């Protein structure tokens, strides 16, 4: 089972990952997402969550008062507290793989410039603590990559959702707009398949991703 | 002033997006239809989106000076320099595949009328594209009139101290040269520590 809790000032931005989970993965108790709006936590009558940054400068820094007795709240020592943030370690499959087996995930959605650093730092203190990327570039704030995060790793939690680079795929019709589905890959020859589709990774790899060499 | 299509067999998903500087529409592939994806030729697991159908969509959809977006873990790299690119264009069309991808044809066929581009959000992998044209979207958007190379270092507001951890007091002194100095400063640090192959260093 994994329960996942996401903080945010736009609950309704999780919605439909929310509404998105099959009723017998929940049923079977094996998983619950729940939304939180961050403005629960807010001490004003304004709600306000952010504030100047010290040492000046414009953007605005998320408060850590608010987030502090946010995650006192939802946060227990058991919590995989992650951080979206294009500062962060990069988020990858294996990071996707080893948190699908995490009972708790917590997810603190901040604003551009980001949340007070004292948040994080306190937190870590008594729970795991990952700040993470999603990719290099700049969001407004963390809810898409939240919603990327527990995509992939939920769909790696057996039955919830239902190196190169991968080659081309192909399917029905075999011939198509005048374009014709290569024929080794209906040749019934399955070693020949595979050299062709390693010859295609490899190309694919060195045109799109040399890094990955 | 920009329109921005996205195409999927999951038009729900595409609710967390005045509109004014974009007019951002989505569409159920469905629309142009039986099922929409089959056994991959030549074997494997999973399932295969047709051709057939996607080539009715983006006929209708796109025209030669659309940029023909498809999200896929095998793609080019989106980047901010990509997003920087793309806030300048006229017409966006992204594609949002399901399962295992969609027939390549798709791509061959619309690049002989339109630019394509193929590209990654990050290297995991989603059950579909939706959630990477959010990501797209987010990222274009902020970027469009009217609305890197480092990672930055931690941010602070107020109070000064909280649960016994104080601000750095350098952040206090009122001293720009020595402010922009610790700011560089915990920048570079972050980056060699979380990010070494910005700097040109291997990875961990
Ligand atoms: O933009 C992102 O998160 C929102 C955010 C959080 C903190 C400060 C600024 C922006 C992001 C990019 N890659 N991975 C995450
Ligand atoms: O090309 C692929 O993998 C690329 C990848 C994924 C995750 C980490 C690194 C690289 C792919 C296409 N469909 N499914 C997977
Ligand atoms: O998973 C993604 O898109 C969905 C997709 C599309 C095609 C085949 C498999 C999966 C993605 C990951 N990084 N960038 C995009
Ligand atoms: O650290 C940041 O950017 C990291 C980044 C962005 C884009 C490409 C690579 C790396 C940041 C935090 N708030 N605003 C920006």
């Amino acid at each position: 089972s994994m329960k996942i809790d996401v903080v945010t000032i736009f609950p309704e931005y999780l919605q439909p990952v929310r509404q998105s989970l099959p009723g017998k993965a929940i049923d079977a108790g094996l998983v619950d997402v729940a939304v939180h709006d961050l403005r629960r936590w807010t001490h004003d009558v304004h709600k306000s969550v952010d504030d100047s940054p010290y040492g000046g400068g414009p953007g605005m820094v998320m408060k850590p008062t608010v987030w502090g007795d946010a995650l006192d709240e939802i946060c227990t020592s058991e919590t995989l507290l992650v951080v979206p943030t294009p500062a962060g370690y990069p988020f990858t499959q294996e990071t996707a793989w080893q948190w699908s087996t995490e009972d708790h995930l917590v997810i603190a959605c901040g604003r551009y410039e980001g949340i007070d650093q004292r948040v994080a730092d306190d937190a870590a203190t008594r729970m795991r603590v990952r700040e993470v990327s999603i990719g290099d570039y700049v969001l407004n704030g963390g809810e898409a990559a939240a919603l990327v995060i527990i995509e992939a790793v939920l769909r790696l939690v057996p039955g919830v959702l239902g190196s190169l680079l991968e080659g081309p795929s192909y399917t029905r019709p075999p011939s198509w707009r005048g374009m014709d589905v290569p024929p080794v890959l209906l040749s019934g020859d399955h070693a020949k398949i595979a050299a062709w589709r390693a010859e295609q990774s490899r190309q694919r790899t060195i045109e799109r991703r040399p890094d990955l060499l």
